[PDB]
């Protein structure tokens, strides 16, 4: 009931991280344009091959004198995966602990960023090459206020532009093309990419990227989808360029989630050169890149821990919205008073300080197992309060019981995503 809203609103309040004003504001007007990368690791960042490197469209990102680039965010998700980073970006608030908040809260209220931006006109939509019923989208996204959802009816899906879960990436963003540029500005977009999935067979000749070497052909193919990847986000930018959207966007890019689970620790350590892959080295391979390229803003390569609850301020800041009357779990990455301390979905957690798995504390700098009479606790309550204080919107449906100022509540009913 309503008056379970109170204690959540006196901790966001307690607790918000004031915006920048070096950043705050600076990219007002502008489109965005998020883009999934599916299953991509930061390790693969900078990694090479043979003397080849993997992802060179992102290596020159992640190295420029204009993109921001993070090296130490991290995946929040559970067992919702892609989507579960979807309610993320478009909440922050956490996804559920088990099963898909995708699937099963989608009647929730929400408040989500699509939503918050019709007051300033956006229009909003979705890409994807498949079908609007996976994960639910269809009926989450209305929840969120997304306008339009292009999803696999507008693809050609024939022949060889199809692989296992719907269109690949390179011909899914040429066809995109002219559908994006038919939104009216300024518009809000995602682009779900489908390619780099398990078990990351990637089909001759769509790359002529060697496979690794590592004694396991899932990791031996994660290369190539990769790569193949990096190709896909080089000519959707050169697109983007063509048509005169890149100097008018924030283009913010995310990997969703791990792609290499603890059943390949034999190889990744190969790919690491160690002799085993340990707990602690599994926690820092939860690191996903997220790059955001805001025009008319010089970007900066930030070291600061953040994680996917903390996109959706960064980016509402840098489009000159205050976010103080929301109820988000996530903390501005550019936010001087930005907290590093980073919850893990499980309860798990890691910060510059300390890396928390299964009820063990390490050194995140060393890797050195800290035993537990030396830890400082008070960042262990930290992550509780922060995860509690989200399962308590998400479980009592609180937003039906808070009203933000600029906000106006969000119909289901409006939208439909039946093509014509
Ligand atoms: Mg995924």
């Amino acid at each position: 009931d309503s008056s379970d809203v109170t204690e959540v609103e006196n901790y966001m309040k307690a607790n918000y991280d004031v915006p920048n004003n070096v950043y705050f504001g600076k990219a007002e007007g502008k489109n965005v344009i998020y883009v999934s990368l599916e299953s991509l690791q930061s390790f693969i960042i900078d990694y090479k091959i043979d003397g080849k490197e993997v992802t060179p469209f992102l290596n020159k990102l992640a190295h420029d004198n204009e993109t921001f680039y993070f090296d130490n965010f991290f995946h929040q998700t559970g067992q919702g995966k892609t989507s579960d980073a979807e309610f993320m970006m478009e909440n922050s608030l956490y996804p559920l602990a088990q099963g898909s908040v995708f699937v099963n809260k989608a009647q929730n209220t929400l408040q989500s960023v699509p939503a918050i931006l019709k007051s300033k006109n956006y229009t909003s939509a979705t890409f994807h090459g498949n079908t609007q019923t996976f994960w639910n989208r269809n009926e989450m996204y209305k929840a969120e206020g997304i306008d339009k959802f292009f999803d696999s009816a507008y693809y050609d899906m024939n022949e060889e532009n199809t692989k296992n879960y719907g269109m690949k990436d390179k011909p899914f963003f040429k066809e995109s093309m002219p559908l994006l540029e038919s939104l009216p500005q300024p518009f809000y977009t995602k682009f779900i990419t489908l390619s780099n999935h398990f078990p990351f067979g990637m089909d001759e000749g769509d790359t002529d990227f060697p496979a690794g070497d590592f004694g396991d052909s899932v990791v031996d193919n994660y290369f190539q989808s990769a790569h193949y990847l990096d190709q896909s986000i080089e000519q959707f930018f050169n697109d983007l360029k063509k048509d005169g959207l890149y100097d008018k966007s924030i283009i913010v890019m995310y990997g969703d989630h791990y792609g290499i689970s603890e059943n390949h620790n034999k190889a990744m350590a190969k790919v690491l050169g160690k002799d085993e892959i340990t707990d602690y080295d599994n926690a820092q391979l939860q690191r996903v890149p997220l790059f955001i390229h805001a025009a008319g803003v010089k970007g900066e390569k930030v070291h600061k821990y953040a994680g996917d609850v903390d996109v959706a301020p960064t980016i509402l800041h840098l489009l000159g919205v205050d976010t103080k009357d929301y109820l988000m779990s996530g903390s501005d990455i550019l936010s001087k008073e930005h907290r590093e301390v980073i919850p893990f979905r499980n309860g798990d957690f890691i910060s510059p300080k300390y890396t928390k798995i299964s009820g063990k504390y390490y050194d995140t700098k060393t890797g050195k197992e800290l035993d537990e009479s030396e830890v400082d606790k008070s960042e262990d309550s930290l992550v509780k309060k922060e995860l509690e204080m989200s399962d308590k919107i998400i479980n009592g449906d609180l937003l039906r019981f808070y009203e933000p100022k600029g906000f106006k509540k969000v119909n289901p009913s409006d939208y439909d995503y039946t093509k014509h």
